[PDB]
């Protein structure tokens, strides 16, 4: 059995506010790669099964991430964690979320929406993005100092992700606070705010929106969704809403909590910090990507017994796939804790395990990070931190909150 306390349970979000479980990762690879991970009554953050499969080799999260004909997003959904009272109806809802769904309502939904990532239309992306990247810095560095998670690292993802939707630039703090408070919910900074209302302002500004672009299409996804066919039927105002949610949810909690953590990884690693400032690498983000793990976990659900392992899965139970720990799997990386910005091949599951749920925003994710790397280490080559960073209390999502630093160092 492996060397954890009693109780132990990896999706409680009183770890992650202080730490990421690095050890504990790796002892139940080393000496339980797959682990029960039970749960007390009413301690299962929403799930009432008694609890869950860690899983913790890549190898194994690709298996189940490739083969959602057994492990299902629908069931269950895929966010291991919520509050321990959420009511059963409100996991469900999330089932409108694209990212919850199974084919082939998913196949279809999804061959839509990638529609507006293709490859060349991110890289159409790169000049508008670049030049924002750098008024950022810009402005940061004319600061001095202060909030590197605020002045710095969500500027670009929201103004990317704003801009994709069609929000206008002037409310896109709003996509910001409102997807904080659905993903902060366990933290006391977001104390007193019912996530379910923040969801609910969201949509009322999504069905805002779909009237603006009713009147007056655009080349954004608020057109290209109200426009949207499926066999002759347009998306429901459910699906349309929770569109937004998912979209707004992505773009604001993933990147910028990759890009806090590469600054500081770097902060951690002048070696590596004077090598990016030097060349710049492009491969870069993607070692940023693993080494910020920005989503800690996430889960399916088995519709049928299957052998993963030698551990024998059954039937309706969840399987957390623990990106944070595939990430650092020794059988897979060449020293997986050096931080390497020149590491290729880099097989990490950051953006899943791939099949049929890929992020569709990484190559957006991906150039975003390089370009707002790059507008830093022309802005602020020399910064340093201040005081610790300050991490998000959730049981599934790897943010930091706050990170003060002088820019001049
Ligand atoms: C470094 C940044 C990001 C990380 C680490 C990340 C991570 C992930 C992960 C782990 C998944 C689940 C994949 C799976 O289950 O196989 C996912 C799905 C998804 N992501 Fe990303 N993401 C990032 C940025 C973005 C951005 C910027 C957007 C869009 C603007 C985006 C849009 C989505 C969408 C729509 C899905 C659901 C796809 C589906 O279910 O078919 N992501 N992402
Ligand atoms: C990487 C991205 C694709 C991840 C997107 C995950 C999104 C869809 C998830 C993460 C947290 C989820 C929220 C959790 C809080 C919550 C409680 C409710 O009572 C209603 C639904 C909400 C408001 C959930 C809606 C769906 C959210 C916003």
């Amino acid at each position: 059995s492996p060397n954890l306390p009693p109780g132990f349970d990896f999706t409680d979000p009183a770890i992650y506010a202080e730490r990421l479980p690095v050890a504990e990762f790796a002892e139940l690879r080393s000496a339980a790669p797959i682990w029960w991970n039970g749960q007390d009554p009413g301690k299962g953050g929403g799930f009432h099964d008694g609890g869950f499969w860690a899983i913790t080799k890549l190898n194994d999260v690709k298996e189940i991430s490739r083969h959602s004909d057994v492990f299902s997003s629908y069931e269950n959904g895929v966010i291991p964690r919520f509050k321990n009272d959420i009511a059963r109806e409100d996991i469900e809802v999330q089932r409108f979320v694209m990212l919850n769904m199974d084919a082939p309502h998913h196949t279809r939904l999804r061959k839509i929406i990638s529609r507006g990532f293709t490859p060349r239309a991110v890289g159409r992306l790169h000049d508008e993005l670049q030049e924002r990247a750098q008024k950022i810095a810009a402005e940061a560095a004319a600061a001095g100092s202060g909030d590197f998670v605020e002045q710095v690292s969500c500027e670009l993802p929201l103004q990317a992700i704003a801009g994709l939707l069609g929000v206008p630039q002037e409310d896109r703090g709003k996509l910001f606070h409102w997807s904080n408070e659905m993903t902060g919910n366990e933290d006391p900074e977001y104390a007193h705010i019912d996530p379910k209302a923040s969801s609910a302002e969201l949509i009322g500004y999504a069905m805002k929106m779909a009237e603006e672009k009713a009147k007056n299409p655009a080349d954004d996804i608020v057109t290209q969704l109200i426009q949207a066919d499926i066999d002759g039927e347009k998306l429901s105002d459910d699906e349309f809403g929770f569109f937004v949610v998912m979209l707004a949810v992505a773009g604001n909690e993933t990147t910028r909590n990759s890009i806090t953590q590469g600054m500081m990884a770097f902060a951690e690693h002048p070696d590596q910090w004077e090598l990016y400032k030097k060349v710049r690498p492009e491969t870069a983000a993607d070692e940023i990507v693993r080494w910020a793990t920005p989503v800690t976990a996430f889960q399916r659900t088995a519709l049928r017994d299957y052998e993963l392992s030698g551990v024998q899965i059954k039937k309706g139970q969840r399987v957390v796939m623990f990106y944070r720990s595939a990430n650092f799997d020794e059988e897979v990386f060449q020293d997986p804790f050096t931080f390497n910005i020149l590491r290729n091949p880099n097989p990490h599951v950051g953006f899943g395990g791939t099949g049929a749920h890929y992020c569709i925003g990484a190559n957006l994710a991906r150039m975003t990070i390089n370009l707002i790397f790059n507008a830093v280490a022309d802005h602020m080559p020399d910064l340093k931190p201040i005081s610790a960073p300050e991490r998000l209390r959730s049981g599934w999502l790897n943010g930091i909150k706050h990170w003060q630093v002088d820019y001049t160092g």
